[PDB]
DNA sequence: CATTAGA
DNA sequence: TCTAATG
């Protein structure tokens, strides 16, 4: 958790460096693999020899590893922190739409900047040219004080379209927290479920609504079953206009929503311990359901959910509000 | 680990 | 169809 701090954050810069600048998956995956035992490993690391003795430490990374303890420094990691090809990958990539092929192919272009990116807005598609667009707000925090705001629409609209809706905004903003990223709507209703052939218009019916009423201003992506854009809230009294906001809407067959929107709730440890609980309680968890282990090895048949509680149950723990879903 | 765009 | 990108 420290003891093992600069080892396992050099090789995440390295591992990071062979993903996204070159293609390279196994050595990226290496270090990785590397940088999760390192982390387990209980002691302070010496020399590469030591950690070597390692799961994943070939020779290779021993050697990083030994220069790093050597000198507070790694050469290569100096040299790929200085180069303005990989460092301009790193930056195109921020790019909401951009990812590192793309991010390469750009710079073997020519385009490396911001700037460059909008002389050759053409050479983008949409979803990269709201990213361009968007840019400095969508690097931007959400507020909760804003969250809310906006919660209070969604929830609006979805209702006032049709009653029998349920939204969730999930999330660290479902958490208490006092900012978040980006919002997310977890979308069911009744006449939609696991078989009930679709009801795409479910989804439609509403995005209509928020972009009706201004809510949503673009689409990143709009598919039967999810939704993905920005959004803004009305600029009161002038003064002072909102910033573009990512939100994802998706729906969901009703029964499935609870193990769905517990899920998504996280938080991320929450979950896992969480699911590592519901399996000693004899149980399976995911995304979608909760299901009796049997003996023999596995098991099936999903079990039945009206609440984030009957899960709990099931599981036979203690609801935690999502205040508390913190770990 | 899945759903959407794209060309 | 593959392949890329976000979640
Ligand atoms: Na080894
Ligand atoms: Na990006």
């Amino acid at each position: 958790e420290t003891l093992n701090g600069g080892i396992t954050d050099m090789l995440t810069e390295l591992a990071n460096f062979e993903k996204n600048v070159s293609q390279a998956i196994h050595k990226y995956n290496a270090y990785r693999k590397a940088a999760s035992v390192i982390a387990k490993y209980p002691h302070k690391i010496k020399s590469g020899a030591e950690a070597k003795k390692l799961p994943g430490v070939g020779t290779k990374i021993a050697e990083k590893i030994d220069e790093f303890l050597a000198t507070g420094k790694l050469r290569k990691l100096e040299k790929i922190r200085q180069d303005d090809t990989s460092s301009s990958i790193n930056f195109l990539t921020r790019v909401s739409g951009i990812g590192p092929s793309a991010a390469r192919k750009f710079v073997d272009e020519g385009i490396k900047t911001l700037e460059d990116l909008r002389k050759n807005e053409d050479k983008l598609n949409h979803h990269q040219r709201i990213g361009l667009k968007y840019f400095g707000d969508f690097e931007k925090r959400i507020p909760r004080e804003e969250m809310l705001q906006m919660q209070d629409i969604v929830l609006n609209e979805v209702k006032k379209v049709d009653s029998e809706y349920i939204a969730t905004v999930c999330g660290s903003f479902r958490r208490g927290a006092e900012s978040s990223g980006d919002m997310d709507v977890l979308l069911t209703h009744p006449s939609f479920t696991s078989e009930s052939t679709k009801q795409p218009k479910l989804l439609h019916q509403v995005v209509e609504q928020l972009q009706k009423v201004h809510f949503i201003t673009d689409t990143l992506s709009k598919g039967e079953t999810k939704f993905m854009g920005v959004c803004q809230l009305p600029s009161k009294n002038d003064e002072k206009e909102y910033p573009h906001r990512r939100i994802d809407i998706r729906l969901i067959p009703k029964d499935q929503y609870y193990c769905g929107v517990l899920y998504f709730t996280g938080s991320d440890i929450f979950n896992k311990n969480m699911r590592a609980h519901a399996l000693e309680k004899g149980f399976t968890i995911n995304e979608y359901t909760i299901r009796p282990l049997g003996v023999t090895g596995v098991a099936g048949e999903p079990l039945p959910v009206d609440s984030e509680k009957d899960i709990f149950d099931y599981i036979q723990w203690k609801y935690r509000e999502p205040k508390d879903r913190s770990e």
